[PDB]
C-alpha cells in the first residue's frame, strides 16, 4: 500500500520496490555476479553434419540442487554436432546447446545452463558410444572429459548493510523484503541504494 | 517574515530556512552521519515457518534515551522467524524487524530501528525460553548475544562556524535557529552554505 | 555618463561599475576575505529557560572603530539563555545574539557582529553578576573569558595593479573610483578583472 | 521468430542479431582484426605510361584458400604501370589494382586483395617478361621479389566467452548463431556484448 | 575587394582582416602583452581634501616618444588630492588620475598613461613646492621618488612567422599588412592564426 | 559513378572524395606539413618611402622545379621598400612581397611563394645596384645574403598504409586514385582514414 523510489551511487546495481518497502540507505557492496555454466567441447569437428557415434547412445544432463537428470536419445545419425545440438534444444533440458565456427574449418559444440547459479552447474554423461562420450561428456570429479568449463558456474555474492547474501542469480528479489536489486557489476568502494518513500 | 534562500558548496549537504534565519557564510564540516542501530541474528534458521521456542515467552525491547520499554508476547507458535518478525512490526515498538535469506536456504532476522541516534540503540531480552533468548537476545554489556550489530547506532557530527554539534538526526532543525540543515554525506576541506535575505 | 561591463577570470570575484570607471584590465589578487566576529559561550547550559544570575545586571557591548558602547539592562528573571537572546536583539546594539543547541541536552549562546571587519570585533562585559559575566563576559587583553571566537574577526586585504588594499567589507564600493567589487573568495594565480567601454 | 537487442561496452565492437540469439552477457576480447593483403612495388617508375615489358607476357594470380589461379594477358603495349592496373582490374581476379604518385615524379603499383583474410593473400607472377617479373612478381617463399608487403594479409582473432575464435573477416556471422559480430578496433581489458530479449 | 576570415587556436590571440590581407597559417608566439605605465603615491594622506602644498605650484607631465610635455596650475587650496585628480584629469595630458581609499582612513594618489607602451612612460615634477614635489615627483633617473611605478610600462612582444615585432599596443593593426591582431594573453607552445580566402 | 564517405581519427587531417574510390580502412601517419618559403630581409629601414637602390635595377626571381626566371625592372625612384613590393606584386611572378613594421620605427619586407613545396623555394638577384643587391638578394648557396629564410620552403611527408607519400602541397589529390586528402597537422600513433561505400 505504501510506494518507494529508489536511487543508487552505481550503474553497478540498481534495485526497485514492492509495496511496503524499508525507507532510507543501504549500503551495497557486490563481491561477484551470478553466471552459467558454459561448456564447450575440448576438441573440434570439420563439420556439423558427420555423425560422431557408431551406435545410437544415450545423453544424460543432470543439473544440481536436486533437480531430475533429463535422458536423451540419440540415434548414430543424429551424433552430429547439428543433430545433438537440436536433440538437446529440442528437450527443454534446462541447458541450451549451440554450435561456434572457431574458424580454420572447425567447429566446438556448447552448452550453456538457462539459469545462472552453482545449482545450475551440470554433469553430460552418454551411455552407449566411447567416442560422443569421450568427446561430450563432463563429469567434474572425473580427470578427463569431453567438455571445458569454459564459463564457471557461480553465485552473486554481496553485502547489504553488512550482511552477507549469496545467491543463484543476479535479479534479487527473495533476499531483501519487498526490494529487487539488479546486479550489474562488482562494485569498488561504499556504495549505497537509496530507498525514499514516496 | 523575513525570507532567505541557501546555497552549499557540496551535495553533502543542504539547507532550508524558516523566516528570520541570518544571512551570510556557515562554514560547515560534517566528521559523521546519524545511523538508525541495525541488529541482525548471528545464526540463521533453514526456514521461516518453524517454532523456534518450546514454550511461550516475553521479548522485551528497550531502547536508550529514557524511553519505556516494550514487552512483546510470543506464543511457542509464533516463536518462527515469520512470527517474531509480525509480533514485533504489530508492536509498534519503535523498531522494525524484517528477514534476510542470505542464500544456501538460510534465514536471517534483522531488527532496526526506526530512528537514528545513539540514543535509540536497543536491548533484546527473551524471558521464558533460552532458545530463542539465544538465539534472539541482544544487551552491549553482555559476552554472548543472539544479535549482532551490523549497523551501528550513531550520531551525526558536524562543526558550523566553528561550534561543534552533535545531533540524534541527519535532519538538524534543532541545532541551528531557523535553519533546517540536511545531512547526505561526510565532507572534505572547505565547504560552506551561503544563506542570503531574499 | 559612460557606461561599463565587467569581466572576471575567476567566480572568486566580481564587480560592476558606476559611470566613468576607467576601462581596462585589472591585476586581483585577494588574500584574505572580511569576516564578523563571532563570539561563542565556552559552556553551556542544560536549557534556555533557567536564569543564570541571581541579580539584576547591565550587559554592555563595545564595538571598535569609535562606536558608542551599549548598555543594556537583564533582570535576573532574564538572565536565561532566551531572556538574554532576546534582549540583544532587541536592543540593536550592532551585534545578533543566537542560541545554538550542539546536542546532548546543552546550550550554547553565540553573538554575531552584524558587520564584517576588525573595526567591528566586540567586548561584552556584564556588570552586577558573576555568574553571568564568567558566562558571557568577552575582553581580548583578559586571560579568562566566558566567550571564546569562534569566528575572528578580519579585514579582507587584496592588491589591485599591485596596490595593497585593507577594507571592512567583503562588498568594496569605496577603494577604487567608480567601482565595486565583490569578494566571494581568497585566488590563486594571476587573476583579473576586465572592464571595457561600452 | 524472437527478437533481440545489443548494447556494447566499447566502440571496439558492436552487433546485430538474427531472430533466436542467446540473451546474456558475452565477454569478448578482441586481440587482432582481419586484414587484406597489400602488395606495393619496391621500386617505382617516372610515368605510368612507358611500357615496362619488351615482349608480350602473361600475369598469374593466385590466393590461398583453394581458390583458382586467374592468368591475365598483357601485351608489351600494355605493360605500363596503367596498361597493368586496368587489365587487373578488368581481369575481376578478386584483387584491384590502384597507383601511387609517391611525389618525386615516381609511382609505385599497389595490388590488394578486395577480402581480408590470410587465405587471401596472393602471389603474382609474370612469364615471358623478366624485366616485370623483376618489377612486380610476388612469391611469399621466394627471396627476392618485385612487391613488398605493405599491408600483412591477417585473420580477426578474438576470444567469445572464453571461447578461442578465428576469421577471414571482421564482419562475424558465420562463428556465433544468429548473431553478427563487427569488429572495429582491438580491445583492452573486459569488455562486454550485451543481448537482452526484446 | 577580396574577403578573408580567421581562425586561432587559442584564445590569447584573435584577428580580424581588411581587404587583400594574405590567405595562409600563421605562426604566432606572444611572449610579452603591452601595458600602460601606473604611477602611485608611495605615501598616503588621511584625507582627500586637505591641501598639501603650502605655495602655489606647476605640475609638469612629460611622456616619451617625442610628445610635448603639459605644465598644469595647482594653488595651494587645490593641491590636495580631490584638487590634484581633478587638475590632471581635466588637463588632457594623456594621463588620468584616480583617488585608491587603501583602508586604515588612508589614501594613494595613482596616475595613469591613457595609452599602453613604453614611450607611453612619464615623467611628473613639481616646481614651486617641496612637499608636492616629494610627495607626487617621478623621474626613473632619480633615486628617490614620490610615486612609485605600480604598473610598468610595456611594449607587446611577439613573433609572427619567426618575424620577431615590438608594438606599443596589444590592438596591432600596423605591424602586418590588412591584418588587425588583438592580444590578450601571452602564449605556450605552437600556436597559429589562420587566415582563409573567402 | 559509385559515391564514397570518409571518417577520420583526427582533425589533423581530412578527406573527401571522387568516384569509384577504394572502401575501406587506411592507416595515415603525416609526419611534416608542407611549407610555402618565406624570405626576410634581415636588416630594416626606417621606412618605406626612401629609396635604397642610387641605380635602376634588375630584380631576378627564380624558383625551383624547372620554373622560367622572371625579371623585373625596379627604378632608382622606385627602389623603396613600397616601390619594390609594388613591383614584385605586380610582377605575378608566383612570389607575393610584403611590409612589416617591427616597431621601433623599423620595416622589414618580406617575400613569400605563393605555393608550398621544396620545389616553390626561390633565389633572388638584383643586378646593377650593390646597396639592394645586398638588402634583397638571396641564393641558397652563397654565405652573406640579404634575405634571411623565416619560413623553409617544404614538402608534405606522410605513409598510407605503410607508403611513404611526398608531395609539395598540404592539398594532395594527385597522390592516391580518387581521394583527396587535407593535411591540417602532423599526426601522433594510430591515425585513420575511413571509406565506406555509401
Amino acid at each position: 500500500l505504501s510506494a518507494t523510489s529508489t536511487t543508487s551511487s552505481t550503474t553497478a546495481f540498481s534495485a526497485t520496490t514492492a509495496g511496503n518497502a524499508i525507507a532510507g540507505k543501504y549500503t551495497i557492496s557486490v563481491t561477484h555476479l551470478a553466471q552459467a555454466q558454459t561448456l564447450t567441447t575440448r576438441t573440434t569437428r570439420d563439420d556439423t553434419k558427420t555423425a560422431i557415434a557408431t551406435s545410437d547412445s544415450k545423453l544424460t544432463i543432470q543439473q544440481g540442487g536436486d533437480k531430475d537428470p533429463i535422458t536423451i536419445d540419440i540415434s548414430a545419425a543424429n551424433s552430429s554436432l547439428s543433430g545433438i545440438r537440436d536433440a538437446i534444444n529440442n528437450a527443454k533440458a534446462g541447458v541450451s546447446a549451440s554450435i561456434i565456427n572457431v574458424g580454420n574449418g572447425e567447429y566446438r559444440l556448447s552448452v550453456t545452463s538457462n539459469d545462472t547459479g552453482l545449482d545450475n552447474a551440470m554433469t553430460l554423461s552418454v551411455s552407449g558410444d566411447d567416442a560422443l562420450q569421450s568427446f561430450m561428456g563432463y563429469d567434474a570429479s572425473a580427470s578427463s572429459n569431453g567438455m571445458e568449463v569454459s564459463v564457471a558456474a557461480q553465485n552473486a555474492q554481496l553485502t547489504v548493510n553488512n550482511v552477507a547474501i549469496e545467491n543463484s542469480s543476479n535479479t534479487i528479489s527473495d533476499a531483501l523484503e519487498n526490494i529487487t536489486l539488479n546486479l550489474n557489476d562488482v562494485t569498488t568502494g561504499n556504495q549505497t541504494l537509496t530507498i525514499t518513500q514516496d
